[PDB]
RNA sequence: GCUACCUAAGAACAGCUAAAAGAGCACACCCGUCUAUGUAGCAAAAUAGUGGGAAGAUUUAUAGGUAGAGGCGACAAACCUA
RNA sequence: GCCUGUUUACCAAAAACAUCACCUCUAGCAUCACCAGUAUUAGAGGCACCGCCUGCCCAGUGACACAUGUUUAACGGCCGCGGUACCCUAACCGUGCAAAGGUAGCAUAAUCACUUGUUCCUUAAAUAGGGACCUGUAUGAAUGGCACCACGAGGGUUCAGCUGUCUCUUACUUUUAACCAGUGAAAUUGACCUGCCCGUGAAGAGGCGGGCAUAACACAGCAAGACGAGAAGACCCUAUGGAGCUUUAAUUUAUUAAUGCACCUGCAUUAAAAAUUUCGGUUGGGGCG
RNA sequence: ACCUCGAUGUUGGAUCAGGACAUCCCGAUGGUGCAGCCGCUAUUAAAGGUUCGUUU
């Protein structure tokens, strides 16, 4: 740990394929079979970067927030992550993870009363509750159609499901998820955004998987975790990757781990007498590695908006 | 006499890595992924390269068996002399 | 998708089918399959190896009720210190002192008498109960979901190299080509002495109208037109034209399987297997009369 | 529902582009709330030109 980022003139990387153009306007054809609107995030990111299109535009049907994600989360800040989402505008959020569904049973409860506070309009005769979940990439909608449809339906699994951002393709049909009040749930392409904030809040929501890394960068993704693992005195990589004590230099990080899991690299480097070949250890390859075990949870719980928690 | 499966008694499977592996590389063989040529063609489905398997749920010679309101089928509602 | 395999000979090799493993159903048995077999077997299937946990359609009173824990109980080694002994070897006395203790009530698996159910009489409404008696009151289940260790001519993505894929093509060689010689097809073809522009027209003209152009013929290229050639468009519709398949469409039960007034045979009933025949007209895309 | 169901093949792309001018650039002018620079609009002009990538 030494200082903050320098970002210096990073600029923020751009991702709309066909995928969330075209799914805006066939979201955007269908508020007349949504009863409610389910938004999901990860628990990583709650307050710094949600979605810039989604919170004014669609102001209809009440809002509710889905945090998912609180098994790689620490929550002894609880009290003020409310504290953000308040002053927001934003009245109840339900933690859920997906693994043993916990917490999951709680948001049945809350999605009844919620259309039964306000009004529904064309609605007024229907039994059966046609509800919405919208949200950008990988954060957790089309596991928590299955794990809803686990919990409650007994049934199985309606949706494709593994970790990569945009295998689900368009908007599907609908899906059964209850007889007990009976409830029907739309599945949408992740529709991210137009313009990604700043340059910071870009790297914080591309860090956790919403976007390919292609884009962004692996090594760059790669200094942003010695950034919230240094920084947050959450020295969580230093018992499965311990190099020799810990380090805050992105070049020697990737070197250590490169030794522990034998990688090895051909690339052509450009000296000045001509094109010579050297094997390296792999740094796109260590740069891959030491993501992924972030991502499962092999790092720690860590909170990515400690720097918009500060104050 | 093709083909689908079956019966009888037969045959084939180098070298290499490993040891009793429906193991790996790879011939002979079997199959046909992709491309190109060919499209009254060499061929009423082929050639050249690239490929999958190649000691096994393998491949194959010979003789027999099941026949159309049927046979046979690791269902492609495939195959049963184009 | 577990894997090796398998499949549409001739447009699909796959994510499809198969596969161990797991689960459900049927069968207590001989001499022609199963099988010269016998429930750890055989058949009919489902799902896809192994791995992980979700509780249960015995209705009552009251008592049985476990360590674990709680209901709650005493005394002393090494050594430290203050003294009395005294060349010394070092002692003695008075003390301080850790752990160590597990009677025994009690939420609390062990299993059962009791309006409790059967049956039968009064009302001839159920007056609302009297009885007669007693039901070893059969182990309290057993099904869904998740899940990448390998693997893959599977579907996507990516690091690095690489190379005429590309920027931007070039050179050469062979085949082809063209020409000379020999042999010699095929689709196609109303007749054509077969131009361009604008207009016309069965709505896109070589042929019609008004202009324009025009000696005649071979050879090599080109692919804009001849709604070019090949195959009575697969999409849409029609036919009281077919066929495959499925049923809770109609008509049937001869046929097999059961019983009826040991098998056979003759008439009935309930099923299984099927057989035969059709699927009006008017809006078809409808946001589902 | 007029031509074609005795076959008029379906978007973009590659290649080659022919044309219109209702002009995006270059050229020539009128007006401006046109100082200069940038413009805005109109007249005139079709000789020439109109890029390379990311994304299924
Ligand atoms: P990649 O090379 O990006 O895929 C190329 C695509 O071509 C498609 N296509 C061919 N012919 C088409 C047509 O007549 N009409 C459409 N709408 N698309 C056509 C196309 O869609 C089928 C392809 O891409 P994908 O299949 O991956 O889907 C993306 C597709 O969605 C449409 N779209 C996107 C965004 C938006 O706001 N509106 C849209 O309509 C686009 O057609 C886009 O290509
Ligand atoms: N290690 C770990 N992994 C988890 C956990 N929960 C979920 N995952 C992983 O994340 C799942 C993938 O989630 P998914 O909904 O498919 O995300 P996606 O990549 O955007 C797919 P789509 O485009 O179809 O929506 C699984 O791949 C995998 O189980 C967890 O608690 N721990
Ligand atoms: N660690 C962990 N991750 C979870 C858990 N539950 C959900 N996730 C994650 O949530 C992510 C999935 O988000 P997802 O539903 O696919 O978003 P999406 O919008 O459908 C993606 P697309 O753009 O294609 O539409 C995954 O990375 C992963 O499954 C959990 O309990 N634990
Ligand atoms: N329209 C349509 N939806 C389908 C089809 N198959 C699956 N789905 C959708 O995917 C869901 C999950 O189906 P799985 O077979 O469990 C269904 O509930 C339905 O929404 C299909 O053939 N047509
Ligand atoms: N797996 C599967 N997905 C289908 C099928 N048909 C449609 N889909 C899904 O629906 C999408 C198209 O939806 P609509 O036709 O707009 C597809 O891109 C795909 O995601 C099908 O037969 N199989
Ligand atoms: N009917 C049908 N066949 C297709 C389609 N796409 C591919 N195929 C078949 O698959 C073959 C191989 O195509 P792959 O996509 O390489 C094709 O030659 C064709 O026979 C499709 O959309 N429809
Ligand atoms: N006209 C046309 N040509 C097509 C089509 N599909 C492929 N083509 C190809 O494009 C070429 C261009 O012909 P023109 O479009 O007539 C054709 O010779 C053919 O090879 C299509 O739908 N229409
Ligand atoms: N119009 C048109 N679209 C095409 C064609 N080939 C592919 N496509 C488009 O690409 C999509 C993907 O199909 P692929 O050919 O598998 C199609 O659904 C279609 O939208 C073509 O020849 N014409
Ligand atoms: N009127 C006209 N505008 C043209 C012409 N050529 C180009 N343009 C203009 O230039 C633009 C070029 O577009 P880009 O390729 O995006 C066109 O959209 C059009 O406005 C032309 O011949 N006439
Ligand atoms: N017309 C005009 N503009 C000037 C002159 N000097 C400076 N400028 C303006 O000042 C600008 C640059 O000066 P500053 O350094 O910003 C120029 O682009 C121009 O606009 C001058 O003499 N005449
Ligand atoms: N080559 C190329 N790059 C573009 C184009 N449009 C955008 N980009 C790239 O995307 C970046 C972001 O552009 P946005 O318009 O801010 C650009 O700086 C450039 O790198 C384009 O038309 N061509
Ligand atoms: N339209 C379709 N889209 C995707 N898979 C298809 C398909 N039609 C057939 N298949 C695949 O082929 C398998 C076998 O189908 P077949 O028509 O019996 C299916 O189970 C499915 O995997
Ligand atoms: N001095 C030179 N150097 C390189 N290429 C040359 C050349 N002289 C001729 N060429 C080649 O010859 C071509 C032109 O000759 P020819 O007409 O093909 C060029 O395009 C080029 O490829
Ligand atoms: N230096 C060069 N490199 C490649 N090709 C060449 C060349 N000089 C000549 N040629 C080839 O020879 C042809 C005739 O050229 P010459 O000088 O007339 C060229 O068109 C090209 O094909
Ligand atoms: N312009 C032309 N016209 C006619 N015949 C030609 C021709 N050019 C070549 N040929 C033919 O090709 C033959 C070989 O020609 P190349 O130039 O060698 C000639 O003798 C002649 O038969
Ligand atoms: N007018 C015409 N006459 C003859 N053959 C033609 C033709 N137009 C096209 N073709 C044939 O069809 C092929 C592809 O042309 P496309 O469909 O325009 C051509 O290379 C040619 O073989
Ligand atoms: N909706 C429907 N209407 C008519 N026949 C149907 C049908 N669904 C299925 N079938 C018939 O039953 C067969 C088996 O279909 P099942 O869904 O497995 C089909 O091949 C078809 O002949
Ligand atoms: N409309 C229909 N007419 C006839 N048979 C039908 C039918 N719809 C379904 N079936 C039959 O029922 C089976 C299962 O259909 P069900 O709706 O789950 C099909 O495979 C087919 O045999
Ligand atoms: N090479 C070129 N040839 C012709 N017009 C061009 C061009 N480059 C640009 N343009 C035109 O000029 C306009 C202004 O370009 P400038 O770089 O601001 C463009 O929008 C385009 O219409
Ligand atoms: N080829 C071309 N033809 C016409 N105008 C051009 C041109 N190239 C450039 N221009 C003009 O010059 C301006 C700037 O040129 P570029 O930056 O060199 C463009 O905005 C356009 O107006
Ligand atoms: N470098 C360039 N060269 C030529 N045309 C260009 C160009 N950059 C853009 N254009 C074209 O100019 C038009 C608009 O650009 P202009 O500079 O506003 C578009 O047609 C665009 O494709
Ligand atoms: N020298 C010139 C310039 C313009 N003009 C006329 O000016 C108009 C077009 O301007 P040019 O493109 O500059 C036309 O009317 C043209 O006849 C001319 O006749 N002689
Ligand atoms: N340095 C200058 C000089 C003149 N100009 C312009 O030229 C006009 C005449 O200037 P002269 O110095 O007279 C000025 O009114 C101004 O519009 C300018 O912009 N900058
Ligand atoms: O009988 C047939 C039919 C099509 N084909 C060809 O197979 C191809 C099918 O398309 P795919 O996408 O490769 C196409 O080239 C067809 O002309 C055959 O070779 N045989
Ligand atoms: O060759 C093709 C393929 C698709 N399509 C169009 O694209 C649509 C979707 O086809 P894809 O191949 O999924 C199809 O319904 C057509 O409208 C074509 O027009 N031509
Ligand atoms: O020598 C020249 C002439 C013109 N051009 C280009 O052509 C454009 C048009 O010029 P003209 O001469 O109208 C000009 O603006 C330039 O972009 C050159 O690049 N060089
Ligand atoms: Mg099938
Ligand atoms: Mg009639
Ligand atoms: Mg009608
Ligand atoms: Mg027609
Ligand atoms: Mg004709």
């Amino acid at each position: 740990w030494r200082e903050n980022f320098p970002l210096c003139g990073r600029d923020v990387a751009r991702w709309f394929p066909g995928h969330m153009a075209k799914g805006l306007k066939k979201m955007q054809s269908s508020l007349k079979l949504v009863d409610c609107i389910i938004e999901v995030h990860d628990a990583r990111i709650p307050l710094s970067g949600r979605n810039p299109l989604f919170q004014e535009t669609l102001g209809l049907k009440p809002h509710l927030l889905v945090l998912n994600k609180m098994d790689l989360a620490d929550l002894t800040e609880q009290q003020k992550i409310m504290q953000h989402l308040e002053g927001e505008g934003l009245k109840n959020v339900i933690f859920t993870n997906c693994v043993k569904d916990e917490n999951v049973k709680q948001i049945i409860p809350m999605v009844t009363e919620l259309i039964g506070r306000s009004h529904r309009y064309h609605r007024k005769e229907n039994l059966e509750y046609c509800i919405m979940v919208i949200g950008v990439p990988n954060v957790g909608k089309s596991s928590l159609i299955n794990s809803l449809r686990r919990q409650h339906l007994r049934k199985g699994k309606a949706t494709r499901v593994g970790g990569e951002p945009g295998i689900t393709r368009a908007v599907m049909s609908k899906i059964q998820v209850s007889e007990r009040p009976l409830m029907f749930l739309l599945d949408t392409p992740g529709v991210l955004a137009p313009r990604i904030e700043s340059v910071e809040t870009g790297l914080k929501l591309a860090l956790c998987g919403t976007v390919l890394d292609h884009l962004v960068g692996e090594e760059t993704m790669a200094d942003y975790l010695l950034y919230t693992l240094n920084k947050h005195q959450r020295f969580g990589y230093v018992q499965h990757y311990g190099l020799g004590s810990a380090c805050d230099n992105v070049e020697r990080v990737l070197k250590s781990v490169a030794v522990k899991l034998g990688k090895t690299q051909k690339v052509k480097v450009l000296t000045g007498t001509g094109n010579v070949n050297i094997i390296q250890p792999n740094y796109p390859a260590a740069a891959r590695d030491f993501l992924q075990t972030f991502r499962r949870g092999l790092l720690g719980s860590v909170m990515l908006d400690l720097d918009v928690l500060r104050g």
